[PDB]
């Protein structure tokens, strides 16, 4: 049974970049959902696990591919915004700050600094072409190199890509303090990105 | 635990629209590796769900999204061919045979005739542009109208879409016989169409 | 060279159901984003079309396949607007009047009344995980039949399915009024839409 | 106006691995018909681009929207296959053979040994659930660091993925011979495989 995660700071920690009202909608309203969605997901699917042994029909088997559907689209929305949470951070606690060690060293190896690293996400934020996501990420299976994925609705990156930073880019992470004005967000978020958490994650090779 | 089901026909009884050989490997392994690969999934399910108790953590959140891709798949590959190879049957069990009763009323008044049906399905076999399935379906929630629709891949109609025929338009089910000319394919599978089966399904609404 | 389409209503019209400020922002804003976008991807296929005419080579093959996307997403934004505009209307223009006369014979028919229909509207509406369009469409392949059809991002419904009522389930439609209540917006819509030009669409069937 | 290409080899030349049967419908049918597809498709949005000019209409975008699935299907048909015959070649005209140069030493650097990178490459293959294609890549985006991805249909990899080796996975590339045994093609393939066209990609940055 999942369950919300604890904040490391206060709603309104993030001001001016990302408002208080906005992270308090985001976390007890958007992120509930999907944690509740998710409880009842592996639920139902318990259940119908528990039919199929049963009653092993193409019937029942029909009914299992139907849910699975909101194990990854809940699953996704609790992940992710976990993922974006805590790599957050406001400037009294790091927020901004560049990342350093093997991170920092990889990130000038392969984009040149942070700073193109970090429009190369901006541009990949704008291309989302609907909801998503996008994910700095290390990929263990081409010798633990960087790359910046997009995703659409609440999928996320599994298997080899482990994710480093995390960014929303659904419309309710940002509407009501910058409206159409996506491109703002996405430039104001690195103000408050946590690259320790980047690092820590990094390093690990794991979530 | 699912298995592979009873054919009503021998691998042989649809010749010569659709060849033993393909039917021997259709079944034997393409839809035995959909049974595999489902009760795989259900069961690594099983035990993502017990870690995900011991410690619900987005790490353990990740392996489970991670898997639901194997349940989709495999369990519409186990789904689709069991609806396969129901709504198949040789012209000595009735296969090719119209339908009649209700189903063959909707399919006039909607389609204008049979052929007219089975033409609008062959031009939806021809556009699956990748590996996919056609479905001559009852839609439940318009008021039980036909209609006919492409999935890809092992996708599959669920909702109130009801499966009254089923066509695999997955190269593996006519590459040995008809190589390239998949439209020789959806033609001639017309001869072994089990009707009585579909109005079957159209009557009762599952 | 497309542009914004003219309204028919004042950006407050739709009040209290949908705000003005979002009619503005969603008007000015993402739509026009969409009519620059599109007319930038058809300027671009040119281009590439002629390039490609005097260098048939897969490089450029590839330039043209990367462009697709911008078309069908710009394409289907600035579609999709222009039809969920002219199907809105403020009560003064006889938004949310029923419609009359063959596609009010339809709806009774195959919904058994409209609350149905517009039930089944607001469970696809809900229905759509992440950013979308729900489709009150006519199906001119099985006869005509009514249908209500989903789709995501600016993906739309094209060939035989004639949209009738197009409703907006991306958050910039919603959330500045109603936040995360989009069930609420779903509900409160139907006071707003114009079942007139649902009925033109009907009869016309495009 | 494209054109199915020029073989470099005869279509028995990569027997026992693929055989000339496989070879000459895979290339006299099923190339040929994406050709056929993709000229008439950009045809087709040249017709309606121009109507569109002067009829700037709803009705006539959506048109288009048709229109650009076909576009971008056998467009990726016409792609996928010339870059997958330029990369296979028989053992007598290098077939088979490790790749050298700046292309050898990214392959060791990342994944261990060619070994591994085709092992990865494999397993990516096996994991299409459908029709699809695997492509080595090189990701100009990330500091040109190789890559595997997996493509569904006739979609293919554009912008900064560049394809350095292209593998079929759709059924007619193997069931002639191999049917239902999928892995045994994916194994078997790399004995005629072009590496040395591989390393031109590779330094080129580009197809
Ligand atoms: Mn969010
Ligand atoms: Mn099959
Ligand atoms: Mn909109
Ligand atoms: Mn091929
Ligand atoms: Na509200």
């Amino acid at each position: 049974k999942v369950t919300l995660p604890d904040l490391k700071w206060d709603f309104g920690a993030l001001e001016p970049y990302i408002s208080g009202q906005i992270n308090e909608l985001h976390y007890t309203k958007h992120h509930q959902t999907y944690v509740n969605g998710f409880n009842t997901a592996v639920d139902q699917f318990q259940e119908l696990s528990d039919l199929l042994a049963k009653e092993p029909s193409p019937a029942n088997a029909r009914k299992m591919i139907a849910i699975q559907q909101n194990i990854k689209f809940h699953g996704g929305g609790f992940t992710n915004h976990c993922l974006f949470w805590e790599n957050l951070a406001p400037e009294s606690q790091g927020g901004g700050e560049p990342p350093t060690g093997a991170l920092a060293k990889a990130i000038d190896e392969q984009f040149g600094s942070l700073d193109e690293l970090i429009k190369l996400t901006n541009t990949k934020l704008a291309g989302v072409q609907g909801s998503g996501w996008a994910f700095i990420v290390k990929n263990l299976s081409n010798g633990g190199k960087l790359d910046v994925v997009q995703t659409y609705n609440q999928d996320t990156v599994t298997g080899p890509l482990v994710p480093l930073v995390a960014i929303d880019a659904w419309e309710h992470a940002y509407y009501l303090q910058y409206q159409n004005k996506k491109a703002d967000y996405f430039k104001a978020i690195w103000n408050v990105v946590n690259w320790k958490e980047a690092s820590r994650r990094f390093d690990a090779g794991k979530i």
